Order: structure tokens, then sequence, then C-alpha cells
């Protein structure tokens, strides 16, 4: 028992961080088989990088897989990111996939700085496009992932941090997540809302872990519920949410629409001194698949 | 910014990990050089450890890392521990100390399943030697560690699991953190306190990343702010507790005694719906040193 929030081990995605060096711009790249990905804005000197970019050769771009020059035999635009063949593949690539998550979904970032892992986390991809990530200079060029098995799901290259603190990036085929640009404009996150199927997925964690203060006698329909869920700035609650917590549902036998009811009397009522979890907010990073796997016992090689 | 409870890259860690089976037992073991370290409670069938470790044998040990067989050619028993020889030294094995941990002090765990890594997520000791972790049946020999540069400090192996969820293990010479020992018997934690440096530490985080609402004009002597922690079950905050605030003072101009008074009145008036970096409650599993990592950009290889 416990619960925590827990990221994926690092070690698959560790072995594929390089520096990428051009003019006075250091950044992460991310190095798999014979490419680099980075962010474009790496190249040199508002821009309109295919213009800058043709200006440039491949010996402008100096890549340092920890002690080891890289050398670039080729490069290109992909959307955002950029891509730098070199001549030696990286022969700790674990298998992958570059796959877009939605919002609701979650994802464990491994921050770096001049090629060399610093921490890791996990984050979830919110409603409005962005990440509550933490990042310092440098920082971008660092990626979201997901592990499944031996897998790496590649999601989140991170770009650049907004003014509300909040953070924005690309999936690896350099699309950025939401209508964020990379430049400087006076881009600002949209209004945000929370996840309700993923903060009913924490208040099932927490009635596997023993906390059941807030569970309750009440029900409710989906159309009473999703009445107090725009109230309170939460995501409508899809019938299809509800199978996915069918599980949850059944393996501590509270109907969905029941710890419905206990999220409704939750945000009517406040939580009265307690805390849920070790919290004392209602959580909505993480999702039902995350609550299934830290409480079933799930690993990944 | 941003502020994230963000552990070491595990990369290091996870290489070092393997499965221990003798008998019926399952755990996880610690691969350092030619030394499988795990709990000695995977030992055969109130024991009597040394009477049940002088009834084995080498080959009683399967030793499996990943899909190699690791032949053991010689054990024993360090306190709590048990020390596995085999014939082949772990390739892998980072520049590593044993090192014991205090309370107060946080570290990253790196949660197992027969010996193949399952999550990370960020620890610290409480003040009553227990940890609130994330673990399951069979995870049990994984380890608790600091990063510093290249070097791993191994501080915990995980061992049980108290009646009120909260975990209990050793450092890695075998010797419990706290009262418990590796039976069944009537254990609990003892009544915990809050890590008072390590909350101040915090609001500095959240002062470094433009949270103020809590910031105020008062001051307060260090005797008149402890009488208001003991009150509180917070830990006694001492002279050298402020002197290793002082970056964190120096860098926000805030005095660590004018901080202290900020955390009087949020003891006295409760939080009034807002929130600290996110949180609503005071936060005390970072130390000031993580803060100062997080918030500076500091990396390890
Ligand atoms: C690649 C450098 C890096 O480490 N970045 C991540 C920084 C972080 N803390 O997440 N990225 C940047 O510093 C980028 C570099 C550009 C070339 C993309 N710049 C920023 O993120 C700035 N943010 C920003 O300009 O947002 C748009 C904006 C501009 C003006 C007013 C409001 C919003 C940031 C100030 C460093
Ligand atoms: C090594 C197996 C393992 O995975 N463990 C970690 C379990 C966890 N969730 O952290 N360890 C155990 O399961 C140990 C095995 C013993 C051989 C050490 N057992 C426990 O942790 C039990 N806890 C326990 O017995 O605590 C003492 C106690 C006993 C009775 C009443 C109150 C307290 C737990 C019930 C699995």
């Amino acid at each position: 028992s416990g619960f925590r929030k827990m990221a994926f081990p690092s070690g698959k995605v560790e072995g594929c961080m390089v520096q990428v060096t051009c003019g006075t711009t250091t950044l992460n790249g991310l190095w798999l088989d014979d490419v680099v990905y980075c962010p474009r804005h790496v190249i040199c000197t508002n821009p309109n990088y295919e213009d800058l970019l043709i200006r440039k050769s491949n010996h402008n771009f100096l890549v340092q897989a920890g002690n080891v020059q890289l050398r670039v035999i080729g490069h290109s635009m992909q959307n955002c990111v950029l891509k730098l063949k070199v001549d030696t593949a990286n022969p700790k690539t674990p298998k992958y996939k570059f796959v877009r998550i939605q919002p609701g979904q979650t994802f464990s970032v491994l921050a770096c700085y001049n090629g060399s892992p610093s921490g890791v986390y996990q984050c979830a991809m919110r409603p409005n496009f962005t990440i509550k990530g933490s990042f310092l200079n440098g920082s971008c060029g660092s990626v979201g992932f997901n592990i499944d098995y031996d897998c790496v799901s590649f999601c989140y290259m991170h770009h650049m941090e907004l003014p509300t603190g909040v953070h924005a990036g690309t999936d690896l085929e350099g699309n950025f997540y939401g209508p964020f640009v990379d430049r400087q404009t006076a881009q600002a996150a949209g209004t945000d809302t929370t996840i309700t199927v993923n903060v009913l997925a924490w208040l099932y964690a927490a009635v596997i872990n023993g906390d059941r203060w807030f569970l309750n006698r009440f029900t409710t329909t989906l159309n009473d519920f999703n009445l107090v869920a725009m109230k309170y700035n939460y995501e409508p609650l899809t019938q299809d949410h509800v199978d996915i917590l069918g599980p949850l549902s059944a393996q501590t036998g509270i109907a969905v629409l029941d710890m419905c009811a206990s999220l409704k009397e939750l945000l009517q009522n406040g939580m009265n001194g307690r805390t849920i979890l070790g919290s004392a907010l209602l959580e909505d990073e993480f999702t039902p698949f995350d609550v299934v796997r830290q409480c079933s016992g799930v690993t990944f090689q």
C-alpha cells in the first residue's frame, strides 16, 4: 500500500540523451538509432526557420553524447523539431514509438541539462494542452514518455515556459500540443479544467488504500453529476469514462455513479480539515491506469 | 520554474537490480561488483536467522539478472541483510557508497518486483524512522538512493509494511532505521512530527516560484517560533537549520526568522482556501538541498 506520484524508471531514456550545440545555443537532444531529435530553435538567430535552416551546414551542429563527438551527416526540419542525422546509431536505442497523448493522460519527464539527466518526475497533459512541469533554462529537448513492457512511448518534447510558470512543447513529430508556437509572442495558456475521471480514479486509489471517510450512501445520475461538474470547472464525465473506471469500481465494490455522489459532496462541502491520500486537494493527475498499475504491481522491462 | 516532487534518474540503479529466489520466496536483490545484497527474510521458514542460515547451501539461492543465471559462490548474514557472493561482477556497477541518512533527509525509491524496475519516486525519512512509500507484495529488496555527480549513495533497502501503511527498512549494512525488526510482532510506527526546516525550505521554493501571499511584515525570535512549533507537533528549529537556509534566505531576501513568522501565521490561521506550489498542505518532504537543486539547475552523471 501507499500512493505516490510515481514515474517510470528513466534508464532507457537516460541512454538517449545528448547535448546539441550550434552557435551560442545549447539544448538537449534525443538520440534514437542514427537521428538526434531536438527543438528547432537551436537554429541560429520573429524567425523564419526554413530561411534560417538553409543557412546552416552539418558542421554547424556539435552533438555530444557524454564524452563522445557525434558527427552530423544530415539535417532536416520536421514541424517544430530538428532531425540531425549522425554517423553512429545509438546502441542503447530502446524499442520505441512516437505517440501523441490526449489531455487527461499522464507521462514521466526526464528533465535534462546539457545532455545530462537531472531528475525524473510524473506529469499530466492539462486540458488546455499545457503541462505543470519543473524546468529551468536549457531544459528544452527533454522528453516525456511512458513505458509499456519494454517499449518507450515518447509523447512530449519540452520547448518553452509560459508566463504562468506552465510548460508547452510538442509531440516527437514536432507538432505542438495546443495553440502554442516556438517564438516570442504574448502567448498565454487558456483557462484550464479539472480531469474528472482522474479525480475519480484517485478516490478509488484512496479507497483501495483505506481512506473511506468521503464515501457515502447517496447516488446520482450522470446528467445530475455533470450539472455539478461544470459548476466547479470540472470536465464532463462520459459513459466511456465510467466504463474505464469499471475495474476500480468492481474491485472496491463502489458503483461509479456512487463515487460520483461522493465527488459531488466533496466539491460542495470541501474536505472539512481532513486529507485524502495525504492531499488536502482533489488530485487529478492520476489516470485509472496509473491507479491500477500502482495498486496491482505492474512492472516494465 | 515549477516545483515538483522529482527523483534522481534511476538508470544507474536499474542496472543493479536482480531477482533472488530461494525456497518459495522471491524478492529483489541489489547487485554491486560480485555481491548481491537482499533482505535476510528470503531465508526459508519467530525465526532465529543464524539458525536458519546455517541450514542453507549456495545452490539454495537462485539469482536472476534479467535472463542470466547468477551462480552464488558464498553467502553471509550482515545484520538484517544477506550478502550473496556470485561468480560474476556486475559490469554496470556504478560508483557507490553505503551512507545512512538522518530523519529529515530525502531519497529516491526504485520500487521493483521480481528484479524488474516498476516505478521511481521521491521519499523522505520520517522523524519516526518510517517512510511513507508506495510498495506492494514482493517489493522488498528495492533500494533508496541519492546521486551526487556520478556516485550512488545507497541509503535504504525496503523490508516491511507497518499497519498504518507506512514502510520500514534498513540501511545497506542491514541496520534498520528505527525500532523495527524483520519478524511479525505488533510493531507500530511511533508518533511522527513535521520537518520544520523542510517546510521552510519549501516556502522559499514557493517564493522563488512567485507564490508570495503568505509572506508578511512580522518577525519573531527563535525561542518564540519554537514555542509555536511544538504546539503544532513541528520539529524544533535549531541555529544550524537557520544557517542551512542561509542561501535560500539570501537569494530571496527574506530573513529566516522572517520566514518563520510566516510559518507561524500559516500554522495559526491555516491557508484560507489558497494553495502554495499547488498544495493545500504545508509540505515537509523537500530539504533545502532539494529546493536549491531544483531551483538552480544541478545535474548528475
Ligand atoms: C530551449 C531553451 C530552454 O531551456 N527553454 C525552456 C525554458 C523553460 N524554463 O521551460 N526554452 C526557452 O527558454 C524558450 C526559448 C525559445 C527560443 C523557444 N523561451 C521561453 O520559453 C521563454 N518563454 C516565452 O517566451 O514564452 C512566450 C512569451 C513571450 C513573452 C511574453 C509572454 C510569453 C521564457 C521567458 C524563457
Ligand atoms: C519481502 C516481501 C515484501 O515484499 N515485503 C514488503 C511488503 C510491503 N508492502 O512493503 N515484505 C513483507 O511482506 C514482510 C515479509 C516479512 C518476512 C518481513 N511482511 C510484512 O511487511 C507484513 N508486515 C508486518 O508483518 O508488520 C509487522 C506487523 C505484524 C502484525 C501486526 C502488525 C504489524 C505485511 C502484513 C505484508
